[PDB]
């Protein structure tokens, strides 16, 4: 049977493959998209258990880029940046 | 449970589970990620790898296995291990 972080990086890829599959190569979306993403599918970026002004300006960049196409390997590298930006392990230091 | 909020929250304790058990709870030397691998990706990697990149992947953490990694970098593995290994990128 599946193990805890088995199934949490199967659940890394549907989410991807949720976004991926709306436009153009199923490998890829775009930073908009990723922006969309991180909206819908997290809580909020707002408060002070998480690092606000971080993850405003990360989220602000995504707008600046927003044509660029990230792969699933880019988009785990945005999901890690905003966790150490808003879980408690990491926020309390 | 299905959200990517509880998929984060693992991949988060499993690094803790393992980066707590010596120095900087905040890193994890790259011997020690080879052991999380082969112990909590039993399915998707050994014991013993058939793919190519995921074979050479694993070789590279013992000979690098006191190199230190923190959680972006580890979360990076598991992403590179993931398109090696899920039938999503390697049916397509
Ligand atoms: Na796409
Ligand atoms: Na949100
Ligand atoms: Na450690």
């Amino acid at each position: 049977m599946s193990s805890s972080l088995e199934q949490a990086l199967a659940v890394l890829v549907t989410t991807f493959h949720k976004y991926s599959s709306q436009e153009g190569d199923k490998f890829k979306l775009s930073k908009g998209e990723m922006k969309e993403l991180l909206h819908k599918e997290l809580p909020s970026f707002v408060g002070e258990k998480v690092d606000e002004e971080g993850l405003k300006k990360l989220m602000g960049s995504l707008d600046e880029n927003s044509d660029q196409q990230v792969d699933f390997q880019e988009y785990a590298v945005f999901l890690a940046l905003i966790t150490v930006m808003s879980n408690d392990f990491f926020q309390g230091s």
